[PDB]
């Protein structure tokens, strides 16, 4: 109850103590991080980055097809040269097929989604090498591409070798 | 000047200090939040979340046509009933057209990138009235929309009143 007053509470607080009103607009890192929206990870904690370090693109389940028009941006206009993507254990995208969620949407909303494709994926390694690949075979992407499993249970990043 | 190695010590210690693994999936405050994938902006911070209270969609501009698929799993499988749309002061997004970018990509790759549409915007305040009134009108999104400027140089979120 009242997200809209709490969260405005909260920014007033956080604006009383702020000094960042300097940083650029490029990434001083020259990095871009693609990760889910799972709301148990905060990418700065977890990586431990500050204000201006990298770019930090979001999505359900950190798909890299979606993620492209933001890394190209990134790239392209505002100098980064890196991309880290990251799945992690407990995600919402092994739970369902696109079949699923076009059913719950009848069920609940009563309306047709049968054109729109979700990415769900059936196994979370196999996620991140698919990902990956995607991102080294785009002739759109330059630079080295990693990717890890981010352990919701322990807070732990995990670096996956991807072969190819 | 090592990002993957810097990032993995950090992790390190995130991991070390690290209590929250028992969270669930499903948000808190049943909240979605869409922004920018800007390098300046902790979205944590900003709005005061603490891990575990709201999705974070980021994209570049933080584009409502591109978060919709993000937010009808958020809804539909995670629980959130809400959506605030956070545009920022300085964004990338206002400083090119489609034409300008397709030509860095020229300049720098060598590539053709004419059928891919970056979604910069030409007003800021008119671009989350755009967002919000868009994500108002699909019949794929329940409950309220807020949009908010987040003011980079003060720290500062803003709340729009937008209409019909
Ligand atoms: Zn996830
Ligand atoms: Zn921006």
């Amino acid at each position: 109850m009242t997200n809209v007053a709490d969260i405005e509470a909260a920014n007033a607080q956080y604006a009383a103590a702020f000094t960042k009103g300097h940083l650029p607009l490029p990434p001083k890192r020259k990095l871009a991080v693609v990760t889910c929206m799972d709301a148990r990870i905060d990418v700065f904690s977890v990586l431990g980055l500050t204000e201006g370090d990298a770019h930090v693109i979001r999505n359900a389940g950190g798909r890299a097809s979606e993620a492209l028009r933001s890394l190209i941006i990134s790239q392209r206009l505002l100098g980064t040269e890196e991309v880290v993507v990251i799945h992690h254990t407990d995600c919402g995208m092994l739970t369902f097929s696109d079949e699923d969620i076009r059913a719950k949407i009848r069920e609940e909303l009563g309306e047709d989604a049968s054109d729109i494709k979700f990415l769900p994926f059936r196994d979370l390694e196999a996620s991140v090498r698919e990902d990956v690949r995607f991102l080294r075979g785009s002739r759109l992407v330059q630079g080295n591409v990693t990717g890890y499993v981010y352990e919701v249970e322990r807070g732990r990043l995990v670096r996956l070798d991807v072969s190819d």
